[PDB]
């Protein structure tokens, strides 16, 4: 088989030509040459079936990817894998190769208005799908939207995207969160699990102030720094937005604060268009019962050259998963892994 720095990427004869992209705590990417459609794509060597939770991601993320198709939202070509369960120890999956995403494109590049306008509008027309299926993202960062050449936006990584549930969002002060810390919700270091779409809402008013000024708006150290990076430009919250706020220890730290006012966003951003400014506000709103929803955001007068509901497609039926895939043992995942991925089977 043909070989990439150490390892095996065993993915003839279909995808030839490969070369080093990256590696990570997932996987090894690499670009290859796909003979059949005559282009180069991307292709991710995934190892996961020592470890449950490795297999849990997996699973989440190719059951959701394979069940959705919009253009905003990243596909699986192709699906890699040994002929029979005993001899499947790694999965490769093929996308389209996407040259950049939103992170490399911030560090690197000056945005014109125009380009924030129609980014900002690719992630909502995506997320609006996404949210009509029932699902959570719960990762929405720059470096979480690819970008090709010609700046078509694709939302990627669903590891730990989750059907909504609003019912049980409640938690405690303190409760530890998975996703990445500059793009919580203020109300996940709080009272919330984060199992409700207005979470999502706030990582894209992240991502919006990001590309306003080429830098993370709340880029906290740790926990309460999150929070008072928010608390400093937000200002302290009105006395009916802590009335929402049941849980005692949570109302009771947020009282135990020195007094801090709103600074207004044009002072942040004197070059951002105004209207631009005025969305913003309403994404990242402290109360996530106040939150604009995805819907009005793509009403609202910023995005209105490219606003056209007919051509702003819905998923055709909810997302839910036949299993509970936090209890079932690794040996169960790795059939069920076999089991999604035999429609790519020659
Ligand atoms: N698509 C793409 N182009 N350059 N980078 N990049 N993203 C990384 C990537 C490439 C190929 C396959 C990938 O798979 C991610 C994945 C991992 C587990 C389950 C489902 C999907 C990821």
């Amino acid at each position: 088989p043909e070989m990439v720095r150490g390892q095996v990427f065993d993915v003839g004869p279909r995808y030839t030509n490969l070369s080093y992209i990256g590696e990570g705590a997932y996987g090894m990417v690499c670009s290859a040459y796909d003979n059949l459609n005559k282009v180069r794509v991307a292709i991710k060597k995934i190892s996961p079936f020592e470890h449950q939770t490795y297999c849990q991601r997996t699973l989440r993320e190719i059951k959701i990817l394979l069940r959705f198709r919009h253009e905003n939202i990243i596909g699986i070509n192709d699906i890699i894998r040994a002929p029979t369960i005993e001899q499947m120890k790694d999965v490769y999956i093929v996308q389209d190769l996407m040259e950049t995403d939103l992170y490399k494109l911030l560090k690197t590049q000056h945005l014109s208005n125009d380009h924030i306008c129609y980014f900002l509008y690719q992630i909502l027309r995506g997320l609006k799908y996404i949210h009509s299926a029932n699902v959570l993202h719960r990762d929405l960062k720059p470096s979480n939207l690819l970008l090709n050449t010609t700046c078509d936006l694709k939302i990627c990584d669903f590891g730990l995207a989750r059907v909504a549930d609003p019912d049980h969002d409640h938690t405690g002060f303190l409760t530890e969160y998975v996703a990445t810390r500059w793009y919580r919700a203020p109300e996940i270091m709080l009272n919330s699990k984060g199992y409700t779409k207005s979470i999502d809402i706030w990582s894209v008013g992240c991502i919006l102030a990001e590309m306003l000024s080429n830098r993370p708006i709340f880029p906290g150290k740790h926990y309460l720094d999150q929070l008072n990076h928010i608390l400093g430009i937000l200002g302290s919250p009105s006395q009916e937005d802590l009335n929402c706020i049941i849980n005692l220890k949570a109302r009771n730290y947020l009282l135990s604060l020195p007094h801090k006012n709103k600074v207004p966003w044009n002072r942040l951003f004197p070059n951002a268009d105004s209207k631009a400014l005025d969305l913003l506000d309403k994404m990242l709103t402290f109360n996530p019962h106040k939150r604009i929803e995805v819907e009005q955001a793509l009403a609202h007068p910023y995005l209105e050259q490219y606003y056209d509901p007919s051509d702003e497609p819905i998923a055709e039926a909810p997302f839910k998963f036949d299993m509970e895939l936090d209890d079932l043992p690794k040996e169960k995942l790795k059939e069920l892994i076999f089991e999604e991925t035999a429609r790519f089977q020659p």
